[PDB]
């Protein structure tokens, strides 16, 4: 599992559960094509978008729906999403976890690079 | 003037000056229309990014080069840039400050909104 | 003054105001010695804490009480308060703002230091 | 494991390792009692503080070493350490997760609290 994807919910103190994102990849001719989606778990996790096969070197980007969240929970947050934009495998395969942390207001995305 | 972009660096404490940035306004076929432009100055700051009168509502996307900013320090960066996605004035005219703090494998953006 | 502190809400997007905190030096003894205190403007800011023949070098720090803050927004907080622990004009003497970003559950604290 | 304290590098984009942390327990008369203490393991985490029946109700400090981390990775950081103080187990016992988020210039620390 090269890419996983963790949000945490900076309001409530837990994990942002049941939050959407898709994963596009940027083609030859610079466009995003799509590349995986899903949902985090009860945990604030999504694992399985993609394998070490597939998840060859590129520009990758992950737009987390922290709007739908936010308006779930009652609330009409600043962000349409949070985005995470990176070339992934540059020098060879890496494992990546994105850690998102939401408030109504503010995100931070942060990686976890490992070998 | 209604749109701020403030920039800090979080490894060397200090204004992040220099740091190029487009905004953009989604456009009916939903394609990114970029609208302005600039550069932080030595306080890390971009002003006059618009006006009252053109500041319509609509989604806008800032897209701040973090990616060239690291570069030039010497330091190797995860994002490509940091994506500031959001919707304007949906209530009516207001004031927006985006505060962006940078680090390699991580960054905020908040918004401070005021009327 | 060689001494500013700028507050942050990312649960309404704005200056947090009126955010008491104090201010202290450790002493000879290591105890914390209070040598200042204020609360945010309007702006989330304060200002003239200290003055350049009074910011001699030492260890400072800033204990920001952001439970007040959030109890006064009727937010279950998780933190007691926000303590920012640094040494001070280590070269010689600085500008420093502290930064500090709110959550309930989440803070982030960060210094802008120019010579 | 009621309390376990994850710390990350955010200019490596890493676990941070071998990072020392004390935890403390306000007392009857107002001090801060040692309560445990120990070091980030490979993977950044610190495991097994304590159990369940020590972990009574109470004002806790946990007081990270950030400044040795980044001495001996050649950086002069801004704070003397990074500080998380809170009420524990107010409603009954609670799980804690402390998550610090580490810059030289700044540092974010988030809560994840679950039954």
């Amino acid at each position: 599992c090269p890419l996983m994807v963790k949000v945490l919910d900076a309001v409530r103190g837990s994990p942002a559960i049941n939050v959407a994102m898709h994963v596009f990849r940027k083609a030859a001719d610079d466009t995003w094509e799509p590349f995986a989606s899903g949902k985090t778990s009860e945990s604030g996790e999504l694992h399985g978008l993609t394998t070490e096969e597939e998840f060859v070197e590129g520009i990758y980007k992950v737009e987390i729906d922290t709007k739908s969240y936010w308006k779930a929970l009652g609330i009409s947050p600043f962000h349409e999403h949070a985005e995470v934009v990176f070339t992934a495998n540059d020098s060879g395969p890496r494992r990546y976890t994105i850690a998102a942390l939401l408030s109504p207001y503010s995100y931070s995305t942060t990686a976890v690079v490992t070998n």
